[PDB]
C-alpha cells in the first residue's frame, strides 16, 4: 500500500530539537478505563518530536518493512501541492489536526485508491465525512490520546483570562512594576459560573480540574450525563448553550465540529451572556462564528477569548483573532504536546496493524466506516 | 489618631478604571471555616479598585468621621518620602506586600508614636519582627483573604510553563504557527510528580486544585499535616525541601519569608531536582536565591520558572528575573486581583474597627503582639 502523511514542518532551530527533559510519564489508561494505545511495538521513545516531517510519526520502518511506501510532506496547499499530487494513488491518507490536510469532497473524488483516512489527533472534521461515507472510505481517529492535553490547555486558558496573565507577564518582560494596570482586570475565578459545551472525554475532564476551584459548573450536551456524574460534580444541565450562556461567567467548548455546531457561538449565544463574560474554546474554531467573537471583544461583551484552534488551518499572518482585544490564542498545539504525540503516534501505528491484518480498528476509534457513521463518529457526530 | 497609608499608584489610564463586569462572586467562608472578614460596614462595592491611591482601601470617610487623620501616598523609597516624613507620629501604618511601605529597624526607631504595623493583603515579611517585637507593636494582616487568589495564579503558572504557554502565545501574536516550536518545549501536567513547600492555607488550596489533574503530590512542612489532608489527596511528606527536590517535577512554594526559609531554593537545593524540572514561587522572593534561579533556567536545570514575587519590591526595571530564560513572571498581583482586594479591604477595617473599639484583633490575623510571635505568627513564623 501507498501511504501519504501530512506532517507539520520542524523545528526552526532543526531536528531533533533540544529536549528539556528526558522522559514524560507512563500512562496506561484514561479516565473512563479505556487502553491507551496497544500497537505490537513502538520505534520511538515517549517524549520525542513526531509530529513534524522529521519525526513521521515513528512508522517508516513499521512501513516499509512490510513493503508499503510511506511519503511524509508538510506541503498541503492547492492541487499543485505534494499532498494533492500524490492524492491519486494514495491508499491510506495520514494528517493531524494541527496541519490538517483537509479531504475535500473535490480531493476525494481525486484520490482513487484512497481507503483510509486517518487522523493523527482527534477530531476528523477536516475531512468531509459525507463524501468519505459515499465513496466507502473508513475515517478513523485516536480516541482520547490526546484529551488529558486539551482539558490543562482550557483550564489554564481560563485562569490566564479571567486573572489577567498575559499582558502582566509583558509589563514584567518591558520592566514595568505597574499594579493596578496588571489587576485592573484580575479576577478570581472562585465563586464563578462555568459552563463547558459537551460533557464528553474532555469537557468532562475539564469539569473534573474544574470542581476545586470552588466554582459553579453547568453544562450543555444533547444527552444528559449519568445522574451519578451530576451529582459527583454537582452539574447543572441545560437543554441548549443559549440557555447556559445566560447564567454562566466562563463557558469552555468540547464538542466536535459538524453541521450542527458549526456557528453554534454566534451572536445570538454571545449576546445571551453577561457583559464582561469569557469564552475558551480548544474544540474546533468554526463551532464559533470568527467575525462575531471579533464584535464581542471589541464592545466589552467578552472580556476575553482564548483557544488554539482556528479556521483555516494554518491561520493566515492576517487572520482576525491575533490581535483582537483581550485574547489568549496559541497556534493548534494543545493536543500536540510531547506527551499527546507519544499516545497517538502509538495509536496511528495500532490502527495501521490492524488494517494491515485484516483485524477490527477498534470501535472507539471509529468515525465512519461500511458508508455510515460508525463507533465514537456516531456517539458524537451527525451529518444531517 | 494618625493612619499612614501606603499604596500603589493608580491607573495609567486614570481612577476609576474602566471595569470589565460590574459584580463578583459572593464568598462568605474560606475553606478551612474562617469567615471572611466582618466590619460593620464597606465603603465600597466589591470588585472596586481598592488597592492604589484613590481607591484607599474605602478607608477615608469612615476614618475621618471619627476624628482620624489619613494620609495615603505611592511615595515611599528614602527618608524623604512622604511615607517616612509622616512616620515619626503615625499610630498606624497600613501597606500592601505589593508595593510594601518597609517598616526597617531604623524606621520603627524613628517611629515614636506606631502602635499597629497593619498588612493590606497576606505576609508580614517586609516588617523587621525582631524591630516589632522590641518596639511592643502590634503587627496584623488579614489571613485567608487572598489565598484563594495566589492557588489559582500558582496552579495557572504551573501549566503555563510546563505547557509552554508564553512563547506559544507570542507566535499566534507575531503572525507564525509553527507548531513544532511551540511544542518542543510543551508536556502535560498529567502524571508529573507535583510538590509544595508548605501544606498552609495557599499550599492546601493548590494541593487541592492540583489533584484532578492526576498528578502525584508531594509536600514538605515541618510537621505533618492531619489524617484526613493526607488521605484526602494521597500526599506523600518530606521532611525537608532537599529531599522533595530530588523527586519532584514540579515544585510550588507556599511558605512565609523568615530567616529559615530565606534562600532555601539555592543551587543546594536546584541541583537536587531533575534536569529540566519546573519551580513556581508565588510566595516571597527571598526564600529563593536570586542568581541561583537565573542560573539553573540558564543551564537547563530547570526547564522553567515562574512566580510573582520579586525582590526587592518594586523589582527594578533591570531586575534579571524579567528576562532570564523559559519565565512566567507578573509583577506582584495574584493577591491584589479585585477579588482579593475586596477581602482584604474588608478585613482592614475590620481591624481598625476592633482596635479604635478597644475589642481583640481576630486572633488568626495576628503576626506579633504584646512582644512575642502570637495568634498565626507564632504558628507559622519564627524569627530567627
Ligand atoms: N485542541 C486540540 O488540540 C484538540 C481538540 N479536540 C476537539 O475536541 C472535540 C471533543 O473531543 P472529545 O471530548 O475527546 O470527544 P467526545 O466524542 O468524547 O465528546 C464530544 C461530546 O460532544 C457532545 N456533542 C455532540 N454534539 C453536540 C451538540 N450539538 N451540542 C453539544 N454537545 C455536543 C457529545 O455529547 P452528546 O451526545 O450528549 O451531545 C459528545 O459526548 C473533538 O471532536 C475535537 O474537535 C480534540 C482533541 C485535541
Ligand atoms: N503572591 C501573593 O500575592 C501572596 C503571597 N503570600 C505568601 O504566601 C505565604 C503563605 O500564606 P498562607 O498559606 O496563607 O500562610 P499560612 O500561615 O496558612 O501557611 C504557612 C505554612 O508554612 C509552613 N511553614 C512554616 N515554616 C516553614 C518551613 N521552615 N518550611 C516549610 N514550611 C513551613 C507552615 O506549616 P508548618 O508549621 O507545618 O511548617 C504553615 O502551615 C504568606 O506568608 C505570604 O508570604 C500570601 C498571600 C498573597
Amino acid at each position: 500500500a501507498k501511504v501519504l502523511c501530512v506532517l507539520y514542518d520542524d523545528p526552526t532551530s532543526g531536528y531533533p530539537p533540544l529536549y528539556a527533559r528526558n522522559a514524560i510519564p507512563k500512562i496506561e489508561r484514561y479516565p473512563d478505563g479505556q487502553t491507551v494505545p496497544n500497537p505490537k511495538h513502538i520505534d520511538f521513545v515517549p517524549g520525542e518530536l513526531l509530529g513534524c516531517v522529521s519525526g513521521e510519526l515513528g512508522l517508516r520502518s513499521y512501513l516499509e518493512d512490510l513493503g508499503h511506501t510511506f511519503i511524509v510532506t508538510s506541503d498541503k496547499e492547492g492541487p499543485n501541492s505534494v499532498f494533492e499530487k500524490e492524492l491519486p494513488d494514495a491508499d491510506i491518507v495520514i494528517s493531524q489536526p494541527f496541519w490538517p490536510a483537509y479531504l475535500t469532497a473535490e480531493r476525494i473524488a481525486k484520490a482513487k485508491k484512497l481507503k483510509l483516512a486517518l487522523t493523527a489527533g482527534i477530531g476528523s472534521d477536516h475531512v468531509d465525512l459525507n463524501a468519505a461515507i459515499k465513496a466507502g472510505i473508513t475515517v478513523a481517529e485516536e480516541t482520547f490520546s490526546n484529551g488529558i492535553c486539551v482539558a490543562e490547555h482550557a483550564v489554564m486558558m481560563i485562569l490566564a483570562l479571567v486573572r489577567n496573565y498575559l499582558p502582566s507577564h509583558k509589563i514584567a518582560e518591558e520592566g514595568g512594576w505597574n499594579i493596578a494596570d496588571c489587576v485592573s482586570r484580575s479576577y478570581d475565578l472562585e465563586g464563578m459560573h462555568v459552563g463547558t459545551v459537551a460533557a464528553g472525554r474532555i469537557g468532562l475532564a475539564v469539569l473534573r480540574r474544574l470542581k476545586p476551584f470552588d466554582v459553579k459548573l453547568h453544562y450543555t450536551a444533547r444527552h444528559r450525563s449519568p445522574r451519578a456524574i451530576e451529582d459527583e460534580l454537582g452539574l447543572t444541565y441545560h437543554a441548549t448553550a443559549e440557555e447556559m450562556a445566560e447564567v454562566c461567567d466562563v463557558i469552555s467548548i468540547h464538542a466536535p465540529l459538524y453541521p450542527a455546531t458549526e456557528h453554534l457561538f454566534n451572536a445570538k449565544v454571545l449576546n445571551k451572556m453577561r457583559h464582561g463574560s469569557y469564552l475558551v474554546n480548544t474544540a474546533r474554531a468554526e463551532i464559533c462564528d470568527r467575525d462575531d467573537i471579533v464584535r464581542a471583544l471589541e464592545s466589552g461583551q467578552l472580556a476575553g477569548y482564548a483557544g488554539d484552534v482556528w479556521f483555516p488551518q494554518p491561520a493566515p499572518a492576517n487572520h482576525p483573532w491575533r490581535n483582537m482585544p483581550h485574547n489568549g490564542m496559541t497556534p493548534h498545539m494543545s493536543g500536540s504536546s510531547l506527551s499527546g504525540q507519544a499516545r497517538y503516534a502509538a495509536g496511528t501505528r495500532e490502527i495501521l496493524e490492524c488494517w494491515f491484518e485484516n483485524r477490527p480498528i477498534r470501535d472507539e476509534y471509529l468515525i465512519v466506516s461500511n458508508g455510515k457513521l460508525a463507533g465514537t463518529g456516531a456517539k458524537s457526530y451527525g451529518v444531517g
